[PDB]
């Protein structure tokens, strides 16, 4: 039997390289939270313990599980068998709970502007994070590790590891509504008043103009900045012809319109040098007249403040990563309820797993799309 040795050599591999993936990816973002105050911010906290319950999933969760399903039955016994569960449970309940933090503290955000960020604080994002552990534990810990001496028989045999009360079919599904589908529910309707609320016209503009510039620094060909001097000079007109929160609500005649005006006028007189040196063949002396642009906008930049929108599409990723990895599993404790055969055990294995994937690509939902975690990954990396 060469096939059947090679698929438990294969399965090793795979389960051994994700759970090693999931230990470094949460480590390089818990690691550079601490070592830079720029990432010491209040989403990063949130942030912060999302990536320490991925953590325990990469070390404990994955490795016992991968023993579990190998060897063909539990061998470490009745007591590991549950602290494992109760581990298990607690660090994904805290997860679940730890993604209703970030949808709900983003809802404040955005429907009391007035009263919710001053009260966000760095002490009241450890609270809420402290209460989600502690309401974890006391919701699964105790019933997992001590039902077996309420009811006072242990029906779980010797090789076996399971949950005991979750020997009803309906008890089973009743949590999957209250620990998952009822969350999911309330982070979907969340997200949908957090995009309603980003879909005012002054940031608009001026957030496209300052990322098509950084497109330009970092341009491959002569296609990217053809591109983005144009569609950054259009974002500039429409950036002029609007007045921003400017002091003591002063009339276009003033000289702080005429001069803002006039710094826009001198943008597009740099623009349109650029986009010439462009169109000569100097196109390395094109985006080096980025660097002038960047000076200029520094000098007339007193006038203006938006990253929200990456903000928003950051959190609809990581609870799309929740959903998608976390629904399959679900589905089968639904089917459970009615047709035990309905799912075989290598598919029980396979929606068990994607559950555990979900603390694997949660770092690269943020992590590997923010400025400046990849700076502190970089010196994190880096030999001294
Ligand atoms: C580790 N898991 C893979 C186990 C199986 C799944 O269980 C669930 O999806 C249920 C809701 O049906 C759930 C339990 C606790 C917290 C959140 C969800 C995902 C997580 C959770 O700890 C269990
Ligand atoms: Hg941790
Ligand atoms: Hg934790
Ligand atoms: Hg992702």
């Amino acid at each position: 039997s060469p096939y059947k040795t090679f698929e438990v050599v294969f399965i090793v591999l795979v389960a051994g390289s994700l759970s090693l993936v999931t230990i470094i990816g949460n480590i390089l973002v818990m690691v550079s939270i601490k070592v830079n105050r720029h990432l010491q911010t209040v989403n990063n906290y949130f942030l912060f313990s999302l990536a320490c319950a991925d953590l325990i999933i990469g070390v404990f969760s994955m490795n016992l599980y991968t023993l579990y399903t190998v060897i063909g039955y539990w061998p470490l016994g009745p007591v590991v068998c549950d602290l494992w569960l109760a581990l298990d449970y607690v660090v994904s309940n805290a997860r679940v709970m730890n993604l209703l933090i970030i949808s709900f503290d983003r809802y404040f955000c955005v429907t009391k502007p007035l009263t919710y960020p001053v009260k966000r604080t760095t002490k009241m994002a450890g609270m809420m994070i402290a209460a989600a552990w502690v309401l974890s534990f006391i919701l699964w810990a105790p019933a997992i590790l001590f039902w077996q001496f309420i009811v006072g028989v242990r029906t779980v045999e010797d090789g076996e590891c399971y949950i005991q009360f979750f020997s009803n079919a309906a008890v089973t599904f009743g949590t999957a509504i209250a620990a998952f589908y009822l969350p999911v529910i309330i982070m979907t309707v969340l997200y949908w008043h957090i995009s309603r609320a980003s879909k005012a016209d002054l940031e608009d503009n001026w957030e496209t103009l300052n990322d098509n510039l950084k497109v330009i620094e970092k341009a491959d060909n002569a296609a990217q900045v053809k591109d983005a001097l144009t569609k950054m000079r259009a974002a500039a007109l429409d950036a002029q012809k609007a007045t921003p929160p400017k002091l003591e609500d002063k009339s276009p005649d003033s000289p702080e319109m005429k001069d803002f005006r006039h710094g826009f006028d001198i943008l597009v007189g740099q623009i349109d040098d650029a986009l010439k040196l462009a169109n000569e063949g100097k196109v390395k002396e094109a985006q080096a007249a980025a660097e002038q642009l960047k000076t200029t906008r520094n000098a007339y930049i007193q006038k203006y403040l938006s990253r929200e929108k990456k903000v928003t599409r950051t959190i609809l990723a990581i609870l799309l990563a929740f959903i998608i990895t976390w629904a399959p599993y679900n589905v089968m404790v639904l089917i459970n309820t009615f047709c035990a055969p309905c799912i075989p055990n290598t598919v029980w294995t396979i929606g068990y797993w994607l559950c555990y994937i979900n603390s694997t690509i949660n770092p690269a939902c943020y992590a590997l799309c923010n400025a400046t975690f990849k700076k502190t990954f970089k010196h994190l990396l880096m030999c001294h």
